DNA sequence: GGATGTATATATCTGACACGTGCCTGGAGACTAGGAAGTAATCCCCTTGGCGGTTAAAACGCGGGGGACAGCGCGTACGTGCGTTTAAGCGGTTGCTAGAGCTGTCTACGACCAATTGAGCGGCCTCGGCACCGGGATTCTCCAGGGCGGC
């Protein structure tokens, strides 16, 4: 909502645990499908990637 | 029959015990002040048992070669023994000076106490420098028009 209809569609953050982080990702892969969500874990080289 | 080995007795040497004396240092008695024990409050660090995630260190295995160790030869340098020298060790001279010990006098220097104040510790405001954001100047990629060729 805060994308699509007010235009507010910079860059958000959200902060969860690791555990959860699947359930956030096929969350965000279901219900918002055209988003930009990224993922944001890994080693050295990947978040250089 | 003479001299030798051995036992008991007597005088002398020597470490130890007790007596005597000084003196000075430790003990007894009394008083006082402050060092430390105890109390309460506040705040921060440490303890024990857990969880989660990163990740680099620890562990394990394996191949290989460098190094530790053993053996052997050799030659030299150190041990050993003897003869010779020399200097250490002891005893001795001869004076003077340094130093410990003791006594005496005195004076400058440091302890001690009261009043003071200025250097040390904490916070606050500002500057030097580094960094974030807006505006101007410079260079690179691209879309369209003009001209030429083919059926």
């Amino acid at each position: 909502w805060l994308i699509f209809a007010r235009r507010q569609n910079g860059p958000h953050i959200i902060v969860v645990p690791l555990s959860t982080m699947p359930a956030w990702l096929d969350t965000f892969e279901k219900w918002a499908p055209d988003l930009n969500c990224i993922c944001y874990m890994g080693n050295q080289k990947s978040r250089d990637t």
